Formats: C-alpha cells, structure tokens, sequence
C-alpha cells in the first residue's frame, strides 16, 4: 500500500544524456506507479555523499546513483548505505556495488573500428574529462585498441579533452585541425562536444562526412539536431532505466540478485556525420 | 535543513535546464537543497507533483508551467510553503512570480523583421491553447504586423509541439504556402533549430533565403548554422530571482515586489541578414 519512493541522482545539468536518462528512469517508474525525487550533484563527491543521507531523509525506499567518478571512498558510504542504490550508466571497476551499464570500451572500439573499415587511418578522439574512468579507463583504451589493433600509430596529440560543452568540441577541432597531418575521422565522447565539433570543422571550410567523417556518444536528441545529422553510438536510455528498475525493485522487496552487475548491448545509430 | 522543491515540466530539455542552473545556484550560495520534479506540462502530473512535494515537507516551491488554470491557483492559494511561479504567466498576479514582458519580447522580434522590409511574417509556435501563447507571444506577434499595417494570415501562425521536430514540420508547411512567407518568428529556440534545418532541407538559404528569429537565447542558439538570432528570456536569472523572493517569504522577510519582471533583449546572430 504505502506509495514506493525511489530517488534518481544525475551528475549535472550540462550534459544532456544523464538528464535523458533520468527522465527515461522516471517513465519506467511512472508504470511501477513508484514516485521519483530528482537531485543534481554538481559532480562533487560532497553534495553526492550528503545526497545519500538527503534521499534517505527525504524517505526514499531506493536510488539511481548516476556518476562520472565512484571513488573507492563512495562504495565505502555506498556499502552502509540504508536504502538500496544502483548505479546507471557508470563504470564503478570493483564491481562491488549493483550497476546497470553498457560496455563502453566496446562501444569505443566499435565505433573507430567503424572509421577503419570506411578507410581512414589516423583518427582522432575528442573526449571529456580525462579523470573519469568512463574516459581514461574506457572509450580511450576502446578508441587504441581499435587503432593498435589495425596497425595504426597512436598520436597523443590526436585524443583531446574536452570539457562536455559544446564550445571544447569546437576547440578541440581546431586544435587537432592545427596537427601536422589532420584526422578524416574524429570518434567523439558525447553528442554536445560532437556537435561543436562538426562545427569548427564546417566554419574552417571542411565537410562533413566528405572530409571528416566524425561520430559522436550517447545519441541525445542533439543527434538529429544538426546537419548532417550525427551518427552515434546507441546507450539504451530505456534498457537502462528497466533493468536498474527491476534490480532496485527487488533489492527494495528484499529479493536476490543473481546477477547484480549487468551489462546491457550497445548499437551505434548511422546517421549522416559517416559517409 | 533547508530544502526546496521546484517543478519544472522536463529537466532534460535544454530551455528547463538552465533555469535550473541559477535555481541551484542560489540554492548552494545559501547553503539549500534542491529537489526537481518533471510534470512534462500534464495538468495531472502537476497536481500530483504538487500534493508529492508538501509531502516531503519542502520548505518552499519553484513552480514553472505551461498552463497556470484557475484551479492551480486555487490549490496553490493552499500553500503551507511559500510558492513562486518561475517563467510562467497566471495574470491576477496572486501567486509571486518572476518573468519577463512576453508580448512585447515577442512584439520586438517581429518588429525588428518588420523594419528589415519584412510584410509576409509567420510565426512557429507551441501549443495555442498555452496563456504564453495565445494570449501573448501570439499576441504580441499580430500587433507588430497590425500596428505597422501587415495582413495577418491565418496560415503564417502553425502550431508546433515544442519539439525540434514540429518546426521542421511547420517550414515544410510554410513553405507550401501560396504567399511564401519572407522570414519566420518561432516560439522556442528547439523549434528554431528545427526551421532553419527544414528550410536548408529543402535547399534555402538562411538569411539570405528567409530570415529566422529564435526566443529564449538558449546555448542551442549558438549551436546551429547558421546562428540563431533570439530574444533572450533570461531563464539563469529568472531562477535566481525565483529563489531569492522564495527565500525571503520562507524567512518571513519583506516582499515589496511580489511580482518581478526581468528586462529583455534580442541577440542578433546569422539567422537575420
Ligand atoms: O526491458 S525489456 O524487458 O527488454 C522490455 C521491457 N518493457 C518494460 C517492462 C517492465 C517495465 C518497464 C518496461
């Protein structure tokens, strides 16, 4: 009888696919009939660790902790945690803690081996912040993993970090079209910075896929909010938000998981940014 | 262990967001918890949403809708927390609220078209049966075409969704039009984007081809190219403002300006020759 509350932490307001998804964990919630309380973190560990102890206050019976960086320190509070919490759509290496997420440095490695088939053979990589796992951990080691693997040379000056915003992508073209010899395809980590990518590349005069061919990550609603429209590798907002739903729930009924660590598949959605 | 609860219709959706941002600004700045709900503008939801809200003991309210009826008034008059309405119109001004002059914003970006030599101006907009809308923006955009002697055609004022899809929709429609119009004021920056691209889709050149001007001024203004031209509404400031006049009320301080109107601007860009 008593209405089940379950509460959703995103990192920020900036990039847009936690939003999404956040949302796309509302919908799933909305047919449990669960409520959702909705906080922002700031991506600082802080406000996140107190979020705990305010999503508990606020009497939630669970939580979907989104995160760029789950410290060793967070699994710690994480672990005493009162009321059941799962991570979506961040990487939290120990597997001690119950997430649902796909295998970004799959997703990584598929997308540039995409751009090896299609005949390129320097590519560069505009990513976000270097310090998140999802990063240095995942999409870099997926991104020279393809190359390495198809005898191409890994350039440092060709992996660019930005910061989420759509203004790094545009730098970040300009920094790599400054390079000694320019990429033809640039994997990028989120739509937004692909975006600005895309961009400066189309204000210095190139065109895309007809000179650089560029595919972007997450496939926001920004995907098909420029031309040509981006192609980008597909994370599952839905399949997501069910899964971390279905585990949560049963953590909240205490039930068992057999499986408490899931990986869901992962596809890249062609668009027009590949020729 | 201040906390207050805001409900907006969809964080995801860029516009929300960044009112969201100076909501949580003032929101560390007095050291106050935030907590957002997403209504997705059903009347329903927002009931709900509201009733969930006094049910988590908020301290107050940051409330943005579509549509304030006269019933939301009236449920929201039985507020035991302090309410402010953020970016959205309710005209008998009993419920605190910080804006901007949506009919003259709107008036001002058809105007500037006007003086550019423009006499056939359509208008992209949301969801008619929406106050902002029908009784403002709308408005706003007849008197600009009335008070400088332009034929308000019917067929120049398509109503989209709010999505970036509509507008690409509402160019195409536009443009099968008899009497093609020679630039387009739009509604909402999303929808913006969505008619320049329709237009470049069917081979025309913005602002060469047809002059486009935005409104909001959202980051998705610059994401485009050509460069959106918008009115800026800004929503960062608004949301401040809403969190500081809620704060006084929960602190039972003084409230000389229950209602706040923030000032407007166009940002010309490449979208107006
Ligand atoms: O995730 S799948 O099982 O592949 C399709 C699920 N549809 C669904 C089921 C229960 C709740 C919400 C959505």
């Amino acid at each position: 009888k008593k209405t089940t509350t379950v509460g959703v932490i995103i990192p920020d307001i900036s990039n847009i696919f936690y939003a999404e998804l956040a949302r796309g964990i509302e919908d799933i919630a909305t047919m449990y009939k669960y409520n959702i309380i909705l906080s922002n973190s700031d991506q600082n560990q802080d406000k996140e660790l107190h979020l705990l102890n305010n999503m508990l206050g606020k009497q939630v019976d669970g939580i979907i902790f989104m995160s760029g960086n789950v410290t060793e320190e967070h699994v710690e509070e994480l672990k005493k945690s009162p009321v059941p919490v799962v991570l979506a759509a961040s990487i939290e290496s120990t597997n001690q803690i119950p997430s649902v997420t796909i295998d970004y440095e799959q997703a990584a490695f598929d997308a540039v081996q995409s751009l090896i088939d299609s005949g390129h053979k320097n590519i560069a990589f505009v990513s976000g912040t270097l310090e998140e796992p999802i990063n240095h951990a995942k999409k870099v080691k997926g991104y020279k993993r393809a190359l390495t693997e198809s005898g191409l040379p890994v350039r440092d000056s060709y992996i660019v970090e930005g910061d989420y915003t759509y203004d790094s992508g545009i730098e970040a073209v300009e920094k790599l079209l400054e390079e000694d010899e320019k990429p033809t395809a640039i994997f990028v980590g989120t739509d937004e910075m692909a975006l600005g990518v895309i961009h400066g590349a189309q204000d210095r005069g190139l065109n895309v896929p007809n000179d650089l061919e560029i595919i972007g990550f997450d496939n926001t609603r920004l995907s098909t909010m420029v031309r040509p429209q981006l192609t980008s590798v597909v994370q599952p907002m839905y399949d997501i938000g069910a899964v971390a739903m279905r585990l949560l729930t049963k953590y909240m009924n205490k039930e068992t998981v057999d499986s408490s660590i899931v990986q869901l598949p992962h596809r890249i959605e062609f668009r027009q940014s590949t020729k």
